[PDB]
């Protein structure tokens, strides 16, 4: 089976937004880009706009598709679509995550990130125009 | 319900034209399903080799769209293909055709592709 997921790159003076997953979460304490699952009927952009509102309290315009990655957890596949988010109203707040931080994208390496995300870190850097 | 089939499709571009294959008949972009374990780019290179007999360099991810078939969700990823070794040969399709992208407007293409044809033109840098 496959699970499609969307994630947004929001930037602030070169830095990028990450959220720390809340207590008793599947990846409690690990740092990720905001986003979530695509629901039946939704375009990936519709899903991401919804998730950014639900997670961050912002109304975001979804920009260009930058990257798609797969990972496997046994017989289940995850397909993640990463979009550039250039424009939004409001400032992100930790409605879902236990903390939000704006980090230098080079920082991602040394952060406590999901094991599955580290494996695609080089593609993320390339998509973000790095190294 | 949460049921999904990820699919990859290639825009093979040469001399202002694009490659379409006639289904075993609607005209589709070459590609296929992503198998668990592989990257979308690995999946597309594999399918292009299987369907067409070419060794493709998978280029820029251009577009992603979702469509429904009732019980099942389809998510299509479209990658541009500019470079490949070998010549496309109809191993899977009953016919392959190089067409001007303009012709898409009046060719029997899958409902899902028709729905998003404007997005396809944008993704090719063409005006709709």
């Amino acid at each position: 089976h496959w699970i499609p997921v969307v994630a947004g790159f929001l930037r602030k003076d070169g830095k990028i937004l990450v959220g720390q997953r809340p207590e008793n979460n599947s990846l409690a304490g690990q740092w990720e880009f905001p986003g979530g699952k695509i629901e039946n009927g939704e375009t990936p952009e519709e899903a991401l706009a919804r998730e950014l509102n639900e997670e961050l309290g912002i109304e975001a315009e979804v920009g260009e598709l930058k990257l798609a990655c797969t990972h496997s957890y046994g017989d289940v596949g995850i397909l993640i679509l990463f979009y550039e988010i250039l424009y939004w109203k409001g400032e992100p707040r930790a409605k879902h995550h236990m903390m939000l931080e704006w980090i230098h994208p080079e920082e991602l390496k040394h952060r406590n990130i999901p094991e599955a995300n580290r494996k695609i870190l080089h593609k993320i850097y390339k998509a973000l125009g790095l190294e």
